[PDB]
């Protein structure tokens, strides 16, 4: 076969299951594909440069997660789709000699949902893009975070910014910090407690953490980030597919392997 080698930029990495899932997909599509992908983590040092290390790998393709998404929208040298919107890339796609950045995360939350108002909190990639589709489907959208961080960015989508938690109920509360990576909770228990008795869902986007464990023990509606991972990938898929493999079927590949 003719071979393509992808990728997936993160610091940390190594708990990530993308390569699993997008192997899987490359190994099951490559008749169609004609090529044969390739996918492995690549843990990237905070000092190095997203662009310059996918044009030094020779990568066709890669994902990007944390910390990395915003500076990834800022390198590309062309951002197609909801990445416009999102201020942070999580697909990268070589077209055309230009590295190219695309958002999945946005569809891929939205795919997972089985809500007319939504608390985010965190500030960094994920947030960016959640709050995008949020105030998209038509939702109230509040963002809570710890200093004016990303404060702009929320503020122009038109999202009720917030430091102090807010004292008001929500339909959705989103944990995208970082701080189940680090297994411990986004914000003081008893706040959190306060909102998950009025909430309709705790969503964590890590794929049991703090923050879940904690609408479990309050029996409020949990769930965590392996739909959201599932479709995003999928969705990633489609533009390393050149948009010849639907993302539905990518999704079945690896729903099942996950």
């Amino acid at each position: 076969m003719k071979l393509k080698s992808f990728g997936v930029f993160g610091n940390p990495i190594k708990h990530s299951k993308s390569p699993l899932i997008h192997n899987a997909c490359f190994l099951t599509f490559q008749k169609e594909l004609r090529f044969l992908g390739h996918y492995h983590p690549i843990l990237l040092p905070l000092e190095s440069h997203i662009k310059s290390e996918f044009l030094h790998l020779g990568l066709s393709g890669a994902n990007v997660t944390l910390p990395f998404k915003e500076r990834a929208f800022q390198v590309c040298d062309k951002i197609k789709g909801i990445a416009l919107e999102c201020g942070a890339v999580n697909t990268l796609v070589l077209e055309n000699d230009e590295l190219v950045g695309y958002n999945t995360d946005a569809l891929g939350f939205y795919l997972s949902l089985k809500y007319q108002n939504a608390l985010i909190l965190g500030a960094g990639g994920s947030a960016k893009a959640l709050a995008c589709e949020l105030k998209k489907q038509g939702l109230q959208v509040s963002v809570l975070n710890r200093s004016s961080r990303g404060l702009d960015f929320f503020q122009r989508l038109g999202c009720d910014c917030f430091m102090e938690p807010p004292k008001s109920a929500f339909d959705l509360i989103i944990n995208a910090t970082s701080a189940s990576l680090h297994n411990e909770l986004p914000l003081n228990k008893e706040v959190l407690k306060g909102y998950f008795k009025e909430g309709k869902l705790a969503y964590d986007l890590a794929y049991l953490t703090p923050f879940l464990s904690l609408a479990k023990e309050l029996k409020t509606p949990f769930q965590d980030g392996k739909d959201m991972l599932i479709y995003q990938a999928a969705l990633s898929f489609e533009k390393f597919s050149a948009s010849q493999i639907p993302y539905s079927k990518a999704f079945e590949v690896m729903r099942s392997v996950f």
